[PDB]
RNA sequence: AUGGCUGUCGUCAGCUCGUGUUGUGAAAUGUUGGGUUAAGUCCCGCAACGAGCGCAACCCUUAUCCUUUGUUGCCAGCGGU
């Protein structure tokens, strides 16, 4: 049901059509997620994301976009996770080795 | 045919690479954009992240002062010359 009750979405002249099933749709032409449709998604995802946990992986967290800086930089961060919160360097992933170079330089700084 | 050495554009601020990404490909990005500088100088932004040769600095000389030493260099204070 409406755990959340907080999710209305974008103005309808910025849609992504292929977003379709998702979309109730109706005031201010202004378009609304269906929420009966959120719940059963959001709770698979959760239960994927406790059987990760269980295998003891990382799970970084991105929030780069300034309306949840802090948010994803607070407890969020509190169990076994790490995060990206502001710009997200092109190829932090796919050539983790040069950027592995930049992270050694940071950690001798910090002991510096 | 060449080594070595030299002039020149020009002491101009540029020239490149690894990995990543984009393109079927030649290639591109980075190196572009907003400011700034003598400077690809620096900051911010950014599918780029780093690095190298260049710029700058390290070199010599000149402009001020201090310590040291005082002849063949010097003569402020003392003696008569
Ligand atoms: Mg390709
Ligand atoms: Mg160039
Ligand atoms: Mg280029
Ligand atoms: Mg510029
Ligand atoms: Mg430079
Ligand atoms: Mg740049
Ligand atoms: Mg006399």
């Amino acid at each position: 049901m409406l755990k959340a009750g907080v999710h209305f979405g974008h103005q309808t002249r910025y849609w992504n059509p292929k977003m379709k099933p998702f979309i109730f749709g109706a005031r201010n032409k202004v378009h609304i997620i269906n929420l009966e449709k959120t719940v059963p998604m959001f709770n698979e995802a959760l239960a994927e994301l406790n059987k990760i946990a269980s295998r003891k992986g990382k799970i970084l967290f991105v929030g780069t976009k300034r309306a949840a800086s802090e948010a994803v930089k607070d407890a969020a961060l509190s169990c076994d996770q790490f995060f990206v919160n502001h710009r997200w360097l092109g190829g932090m992933l796919t050539n983790w080795k040069t950027v592995r170079q930049s992270i050694k330089r940071l950690k001798d700084l910090e002991t510096q």
